[PDB]
């Protein structure tokens, strides 16, 4: 298989691949147009977010400056939601519900490495996919690490790591996360 | 009440509120034109700042980037300095006594919204202030959450996640932040 | 003792010296060039690099953003690679040795102010190195304070607040990270 095709199913890849490269350069490329927009450019904001993702909803809303890997492995529901420097690494799937409300500084991973030293200096990478459920609020400065799901409803506090999956209807806060509140 | 009387007195708001929508569109637009500003150029950013927030001291400096929501509910003490990459989203007042020292990346919040999913999709939000004694240093990539008042010569170590209010003399560290010890 | 020696020593120091304020000026115009770079000019990147930090290998990439304080502080090992966003605030020296994968949103801190209040509010601050093992993997938003040391093949997890050293072949996580796994 390519090294996209592992890449996307979860298997180690080298990132170095020529086709990933150019994917990567033109995520970057239309990541680079939507951060150089003016405030008031929503519509132009709103193309070029559909053109970077996979999928999404009729209406999305993302504050400057925003990161991403790949853009085509990034799916957003129904009003999105993003506040300020926000960075999603979508080497797999970011699936995202209706009604999310993202803070600033918030950080979705899908990539990561070997723990192994050798197995890590190989240069192959994984990635586990993100998922996220409906009516989402993921607090500030939070983190997702890579294979988590989030349960509908849940709300992760400011400054949350979340390592592990959350249920749904529950408060998150700490590092790592734990359970705090259960909404019900 | 005009929505942004509810902001400024803690109530419940419409953010999309027209005139809302607009001084957000202004804060951003200053915002912009100073973190274009040459790393030389002291004087124009000086004035930007006086412009964009409620209120200042004779000196301040900012790094960029920064990042705010409306610019006027923040008021600074003398000698204010804010390191690189700072976001304050000051839909209430953001309140910051003298030679304040704030580290990277650091944020503010003022912002926040209804716990229960149906009500926080109404896109009703509300705030809570942020109030900061004098001679504070607040460490690289800490969060501040709504609501919370730290007092005078308190220090808040690097990443620590801000929840509740700091006495004055107490250094905080953590998440959530607790008293590590006692300072002067 | 000039403020520059008094600063690299390890000394109080005050920033406002003439001759540090003209090095600062320097760092963050390349800063703003390397960070105005096309995705698609990696030996521009490569040549900036290399004129801004102290020492490097043959091979390095950071994706923009980027931020530091003096630029010649920082030396890094062969194929140096950090992502988006990163903070090196390298009032003192930062060595990062070969291998080194560094996630977005990583701040690392040499800069520190005195604790005390009195002293505090000198004004003047201080600083303490930072020095990073070979084949080590510093995770997104990660934060590593003045004068830890990290051993090689180890692991910093994301969202991770590193305040003491950590061992050669240790996985460290939470904030105040700990051990929470030993590779060797």
């Amino acid at each position: 298989k390519s090294e996209k095709e592992k890449m996307l199913a979860g298997h180690l890849y080298n990132p170095a691949d020529l086709e990933l490269v150019k994917e990567r350069e033109r995520a970057r490329r239309l990541v680079r147009l939507y951060n150089e927009t003016l405030e008031t450019e929503y519509d132009k904001r709103t193309g070029l977010l559909k053109e970077l993702f996979g999928s999404t909803g009729e209406r999305l809303f993302i504050e400057p400056n925003f990161r991403c890997d790949y853009g085509y492995n990034i799916h957003v529901g129904e009003n999105f939601f993003m506040n300020f420097d926000g960075v999603i690494l979508d080497v797999c799937e970011v699936r995202i519900g209706d009604h999310c409300f993202i803070g600033p500084g918030v950080h979705i991973y899908t990539a990561t490495h070997p723990l192994d030293p050798h197995e890590r200096n190989s240069g192959l990478e994984y990635g586990k996919p993100v998922v996220i459920g409906h009516n989402v609020w993921i607090g500030g400065r939070a983190v997702i690490n890579p294979g988590v799901t989030i349960g509908d409803n849940a709300v992760i506090a400011s400054g949350a790591v979340v390592t592990k999956d959350v249920p749904a209807n529950a408060v998150v806060g700490g590092n790592p996360a734990k359970v705090i509140k259960w909404l019900k």
